[PDB]
């Protein structure tokens, strides 16, 4: 043996490739107009609390902006806060306030219905896409890094414009939205604050995942949103977890007073200079579904904050979950069904094990441990950091101060908001290669997961184990007006025998959708 | 109708391309020397206060390096500080001290002068650039997203080395600048700091954008440097906004002593590796002017932080502004004319409204509200966040604090720093297509701007809009040592019937400047 | 003279390229699988206090991740911490600590045995690539801005998760990596520490500068790691500087027990639809030498807070180091050798100047200073800021504050971490020509460092310049089992005769490396 010779290159820098007459060359433009907005207004009154059916109809010709926004005013009063309070970095808006108020919508473009849920869609999406590109759907973008907020906590998400480390990355006031606090009288116990959110709307077929550069729709002879408006004060309103209530009282009471509510669009004719639109315009559309949840009531004995293996380890399987084609990714989560208190973090569960079964096979991912796990999703997208995923204790030596005393421990302890598991069918490593990504063929599939709590020693809460999975769907556009949507579905033998793609394409104008 | 056929492709990690013989070369490297720098002395004494006109004459051969620097070495005295002020985090300097201190210079390149404004380039370019790429240009880079700066606000660019959360994005001591703090007695109201500011001198033709990979000059038998030094405290030193006063003081007394300059280049034989240097070499030099202005004493009878719907709208239109062709981009910003405290951070308006009238066409923009206006900005290059922009109140909860009395109200109260709106002809949507960037085409704009201003409840100020261009500019060098500069103009007709760009080319050596 | 013509192009935006049935593809994938971790236990039961030899032995068919983890778990006992200390934000680990817990490390594949230096290796590598590929290596991967870490500063590595500005680049607890401090009674004056460091092994042939898609090993029928285990406290913990001792003692004890070792490693089928694996495989494998060091004693006898210029300018030179090839890449720093504090960062100097010699060249950046010094560094990969670098005086207004006594400023000052100066032999600017990266030419090197410490005055250490290199070197895996590893070189007149590279490679499957 020996080794095989190996061509040379001289590598020097960019500045040496000198600007010329033969490598240079001057551009002028065309681009999306920023004079094209229109406001449209629902077709009635829409509800003072927020709470019913709101519906959109405004038929628009030529090129519609493919993520239109809603645009929520209206004013939250809290109850039950203590008096002389400074509330300095402890009130803001919960994640994505707009979106995770809407639990289904229904779009028809030209006599095509899309149904999705908003809640659903970017309760996962905000776990798996690029920070500066959800900045851009939503001004409360930043997902909770920890069960527990607190005002002097570093990355506190109520943290003030002039408090934040990156005010973009902050739901606090004086960020990224609209505020106004009205004036507090001294012993006062109560406060209102005026809010607008200007949000994207994450529904199907808009195009929330290409914010950066969205593709419009064009000749919306019917265009129709209607939308189950939940915007009550448990999915909009954050109230920080160290602000203390009145004497007496359990929890902050909260009321939702003069919402109003309208869709933001851009609606332009295209240039002539781009030529004849074509036929057939096709779009990326996910299909976002719960598979499969099951639930129980999980106690805790031992301390959360005390020795992490000695946590309880709760167990929870879901039933076989029949699907009829292979979906291109999977995401597990267990949450808290029921929130105890309704303005702080969403409660997930910081999950240590997990076994999968896919027909036959038995036991797949059951030698990993939590840093695999995050790994594993990590790899698929999830953007988070381990501290918060483990759902492991963030502030130990906070806790384990011996000034701290035996009562006030569970209160000092702030832990990982808890884990969400994305994974790819790629990623289960099947002797039965058959099973990929957009394959025709009918599968079974059954989940446990083996995880800990949040809750202090001696109390327990409901908790969801959930597993979702994100189909790759497209939505295609007629040059007749027609709509429809369908799967992306080949036979294993199609997809196995297709050309291998290590790179992305050389011609930058291909685009590789799904997979 | 029915979808079309799909083509499919088998996605596999990078890692199963296996590096063999086939696909493996090995480089050698040759680069720009770091052997190569020399200083260049000014042709007199430099001014002691750094008043006055300071000249570089200074013939040099072979290559020389596209962004040289200015060094600049003095001592900053501060006086009426209160008496055993702490000063920790408190004192620094401004954004781009270098080139904000140079309202005008003169470059000659073999006998060919340029004349530019450095001090209104480096205003524009600081909201309009890569941090990281403005961080090589001036170890002060920062620019302020508030109107006021204190010791505790989290992004507070006086905090030392220590302090910051990026010493990159600080101003501070102990940060990207050499210092030297002389020994405070106790009871002392005054503070002597030593400073040295190695700064990249941004004015035509220098390559002050393509700081990473400067394409550097050739030839140089003639080369002169023209300053307008104007290296005053108002243009250098930063002091925070709670830093006290000695009694009876309204601001505090800076003086610079022990002024020093010198300009650091790089020269250096080219490689023969490289091949012949070709007969014309190109150079990105982008033309600043501005169009016009206007001001008025703008006077706020309501809070400024109260109602964000009842601050006083002040409104300033230009007068009719006569182009010969079409710029590439516009900015737009509302600015303190005269300051008031002379070491605090520049004062811009939150522009609330923008009307454009081009030609005939009138009215354009009314409809954008705040959001869309940062989103346009933005999309233009516009590098700071909404919380900033805006200029809307950034801690509301501090203000609103009942523990603060109403007299207290206006000094805890911080704003963002304010609107800088960057537009260029193709964000217009005029009917008239042949207004297109670089089109050799008359026109005149006229700019109305609604703003906010950050001034207490029966005060005032003077304010001035402003209204940039932005011209693509291009600078040649002839092989005989000739240098030449001028617009890249073209008619409509020929812009219009160009092929399209959608995509970056696949020939990496290809530039494609302007546009 | 007359400018040239100029070609014109009409940018549109991305959304205009209308996804059709002509540009779009659908994708399905294969995966590296996560169903396929082994843990391999060492040969022999691993020492208790980490010290000693530990051996793995396991031969793995097919397929082997091409950067295998190591897995150590240990309680560390903290002693002399003065009664009740809260230890808030105060205690956790130094960076990368299992490979700065292995001077020398022997793999054997299929009987070649690699040889290599793991603490040395990270050492440099830390310095030198980007921070996210850092924090897949290991759960410590921040490294240290500052000489002295205390509670209060912003980026304090030890900060516990929700007192971090990003939990992913600090090493304290409840951050990265699993832990559980042991309950704490009131007046005791020592913790245990649980704690499970997760770390990719940083060896020769390991892939871990390709941490995010890393090439796997296939085939191994002989696969041994032999390690030197230097697990010892000063490798692994780290305690804040302001952490108070007990009265009477110079520094904390610490000592290590129940150390458990584990290796990680992934294995599986090479799928069919890759095709035939080559028969020879290519690896990157870096081979840093430690090419001369020497050492004096440092004596301060200025204050190194006070005037810059005065500050003591220490000066180290190095024999004449003689090489049979052309490295490159090369890296200087001056390093404390025997620490005072066992637990506090690496001492190392501000480098502010440095002369080099090759062969009859002498001088070499003699004029040079800190800011171009730094320039030259960071062009060349290294990742931390000027302040880190410059090992200048952090927070010169906190030190000069007058409430500060005398005798108490040198405990409030905080210098930078110190100078690493990465140089590649393009950098020198050599007249010689010849001395190219990989050439196979002979040279003699001397360099010369200036330099200045973080020691008081009338005190001192002893300080060692050291010179590594990093050369290109390739490690073959052939069909038959066999491997081999050697340096890509070639002569000076191959490597100039070479084509030129200014750009990346339009083909994307195309690798270059070295150079």
């Amino acid at each position: 043996n020996t080794p095989p010779e190996l061509d040379t290159v001289l590598q020097a820098p960019y500045a040496y490739n000198w600007p010329t007459s033969k490598n240079v060359k001057i551009a002028s433009r065309i681009g999306i107009p920023y004079s094209t907005f229109q406001t449209i207004q629902p077709v009635s009154d829409a509800p003072n609390n927020g709470i019913g059916q709101i519906t959109f109809n405004q038929p628009l010709g030529n090129l519609t902006g493919g993520a239109p926004r809603l645009r929520v005013s209206f004013t939250a009063e809290i109850k039950n806060i203590l008096a002389d309070s400074s509330l300095k970095d402890q009130i803001g808006l919960k994640s994505f306030p707009v979106n995770r108020s809407i639990p289904v919508a229904v779009i028809n473009m030209n006599g095509k219905t899309f149904t999705s849920y908003p809640a659903q869609l970017i309760k996962l999406h905000q776990y798996n896409a690029d920070p500066l590109e959800l900045a851009l759907l939503s001004p409360c973008s930043d997902v909770d890094e920890y069960n527990k907020i607190k005002a002097v906590s570093m990355n506190n998400p109520y943290r003030q414009g002039t408090e934040s480390t990156d005010s973009r990355m902050s739901r606090g006031l004086g960020c990224n939205y609209a505020y106004y606090i009205h004036p507090r009288a001294a012993g006062s116990t109560s406060v209102k604050i005026d809010f607008v959110v200007d949000e994207a709307l994450v529904a199907n077929p808009t195009q929330y995942k290409n914010i950066k550069d969205p593709v419009p729709f064009r000749n919306l002879n019917t265009f129709k949103v209607i939308l189950d408006g939940q915007f009550k004060p448990e999915n909009m309103i954050g109230i920080a977890d160290d602000v203390k209530l009145v004497a007496g009282k359990a929890d902050f009471e909260v009321d939702i007073t003069g919402f109003k509510i309208n869709m933001l669009v851009q609606n332009w004719v295209a240039p002539l200079e781009i030529g004849d639109i074509p036929k057939t315009i096709i779009y990326n559309t996910p299909l976002i579904s719960l598979e499969g949840n099951i639930s129980s009531m999980c106690l805790n004995t031992k301390d959360p904050y005390g020795i992490p293996g000695e946590r309880n380890k709760h167990i929870l399987t879901t039933h076989s979950m029949a699907m009829n084609n292979v979906p291109s990714m999977f995401a597990v989560m267990v949450s808290q069904e029921t929130p105890t208190k309704k303005f702080a973090p969403d409660q997930l569960a910081g999950i240590i094990g997990l076994e999968i079964k896919v027909d036959s096979d038995v036991g797949i991912f059951r030698e990993l441990e939590q840093q695999q796990l995050y790994e594993l999703s990590s790899s698929n997208g999830y953007n988070k950091r381990f501290s918060c995923f483990s759902g492991a204790l963030a502030n130990g030596l906070t806790v384990a101060d011996p000034a701290v005393a035996a009562g006030n421990k569970f209160k000092e302890a702030i832990f990982g908001a808890g884990s969400v598991i994305f994974f790819r069918p790629s990623d289960l490593g099947l002797k039965d290669y058959n099973v990929m990504a957009n394959a025709n063929k009918s599968i079974n599939m059954q989940v446990q997961a083996t995880f800990v709590t949040p809750e202090a020693a001696g109390t327990g809460a409901h908790y969801k184990l959930e597993v979702f999975s994100i189909r790759d769907n497209l939505t295609y556009s007629f040059e007749d007006g027609t709509f429809m949507d369908d799967l992306t579905l080949y036979t294993p033998d199609q997809l196995l025998r297709s050309p291998l793609k290590l790179t992305d394409d050389n011609n930058k104008l291909m685009r590789v959708m799904g997979g």
